[PDB]
């Protein structure tokens, strides 16, 4: 799969957004031209939102 890694710590902070550690492997599950992707976290196996800004590809 194509993933993306996670260049912060992200603690969730709404009912939909996923929290993440830096280094951590995200799949991103929706693309937007905005503020927040829809990822899938390969390091827990939830989804949720996650700032768009705190991710690189890999």
């Amino acid at each position: 799969v194509t993933t993306f890694v996670a260049l912060y710590d992200y603690e969730s902070r709404t009912e939909t957004d996923l929290s993440f550690k830096k280094g951590e492997r995200l799949q991103i599950v929706g693309y937007n031209h905005g503020d927040w992707w829809l990822a899938h976290s390969l390091t827990t196996g939830q989804t949720g939102y996650i700032p768009s800004n705190y991710v690189a590809p890999s």
